[PDB]
């Protein structure tokens, strides 16, 4: 692919379609830097990467505490329908502290793209975001390119030295679109209706993020849309390529526990290397308390029972609230004492 796309501070505040034109704005920005960069870009050389050591603070208590992210990390978000994945995304943008946010919405309905644009228009981060989208009326090629364009905009901000958060919602529809392109090129379905080339191409896309020795980072969140145990190689491919997954539980969602993150089914694979030992001990104590609260949910013992409302109160977090690290750990501290 020879296609270049616009990059620069000029795009901050902009809503961009798969063809590169601006079709709405959620903020206007003084700078009008516009340059061009390729949408196909190799990931960094291993020699160019910095170790993930500094946390990417989300402002989300259950994550910052039990599933701490690292700057330069790739994190999966796995969710079935209506478990609040879009709100989680909005939260991760709002309550974090990145310099730049780049969002890529792939094959969503026009109503879904407008929720996000509506969200940005009302957010403090508006001056810091770029939104790229391909609504469901767009072709497979356009859905794919929307993901590349988004990544390429993040890449440019990273080379500038910035601390960038990339969001791709969803890889599921990205892979479906990539599949159709492959089928139309005459490729054969391998195992599930996907030709083998779409899974083979995934590492190249999903390894473009990361921390650079030279300065700057992309921390990336990729959503994977789950069916209710219906017929999911894509999820297991993504689980294996990223370094962590946040699982959204429908049980917790219907129950009202938002964000419906199931810590037992989630992991950050950089956890240990981005939090100190006091955090680790405190977090592991908290997980012990959790698994002890689940032993009760099978229907001293009464003491952990009284710890439930304070725990649930720790987990639950209205999408409009953000918590500092100190606030979150302060709260963890109280539930384990
Ligand atoms: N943290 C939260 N605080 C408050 N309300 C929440 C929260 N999370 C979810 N909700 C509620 O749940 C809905 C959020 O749905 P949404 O975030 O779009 O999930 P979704 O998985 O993206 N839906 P879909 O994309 O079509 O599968 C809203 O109608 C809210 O009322
Ligand atoms: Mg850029
Ligand atoms: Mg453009
Ligand atoms: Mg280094
Ligand atoms: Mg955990
Ligand atoms: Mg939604
Ligand atoms: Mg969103
Ligand atoms: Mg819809
Ligand atoms: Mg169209
Ligand atoms: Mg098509
Ligand atoms: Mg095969
Ligand atoms: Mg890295
Ligand atoms: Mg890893
Ligand atoms: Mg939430
Ligand atoms: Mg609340
Ligand atoms: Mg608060
Ligand atoms: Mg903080």
């Amino acid at each position: 692919s020879h296609m270049h796309t616009q990059v620069g501070r000029g795009l901050l505040g902009a809503v961009v379609n798969p063809l590169g034109e601006v079709t709405d704005k959620f903020a206007v920005t003084d700078n009008s830097e516009i340059l061009y960069r390729p949408v196909d870009n190799a990931p960094p050389l291993y020699s160019e990467r910095a170790a993930i050591e500094k946390p990417f603070l989300t402002g989300i208590k259950v994550i910052d505490s039990l599933l701490t992210c690292g700057e330069g990390q790739r994190m999966g978000i796995f969710a079935s329908a209506g478990c609040g994945k879009t709100f989680l995304m909005n939260m991760l943008i709002e309550h974090s502290g990145a310099d730049i946010y780049v969002i890529g919405l792939i094959g969503e309905r026009g109503r879904e793209v407008t929720e996000t644009v509506d969200y940005l228009k009302n957010s403090e981060k508006k001056s810091r975001c770029v939104l790229v989208y391909a609504t469901s009326d767009y072709s497979s090629v356009d859905r794919c390119n929307a993901a590349y364009i988004a990544t390429a905009i993040a890449e440019f901000f990273r080379t500038e030295g910035h601390k960038v958060a990339l969001f791709i919602d969803s890889l599921t529809r990205y892979a479906r679109a990539l599949r159709d392109v492959a089928l139309a090129a005459g490729e054969s379905p391998a195992r599930r209706g996907y030709p083998v080339s779409v899974f083979d191409s995934l590492p190249r896309l999903l390894e473009r993020p990361g921390k650079l020795k030279a300065g700057g980072s992309i921390t990336a969140f990729y959503t994977v849309l789950l069916e209710d145990d219906d017929f999911d190689p894509l999820a297991e491919e993504v689980r294996s390529i990223l370094d962590g997954h946040i699982y959204l539980s429908r049980n917790l969602a219907q129950k009202g526990q938002f964000p419906a993150i199931d810590s037992l089914k989630s992991i950050s694979r950089v956890f240990t290397q981005v939090v100190d030992e006091k955090h680790r001990i405190m977090a592991a104590a908290f997980r012990e308390l959790l698994s002890e609260i689940e032993e009760l949910r099978t229907i001293s013992q009464d003491k952990i029972y009284n710890k439930i409302s304070v725990v649930e109160s720790f987990l639950k977090q209205d999408y409009r609230l953000g918590f500092t690290y100190e606030q979150t750990m302060e709260l963890i501290g109280e539930t384990i004492r």
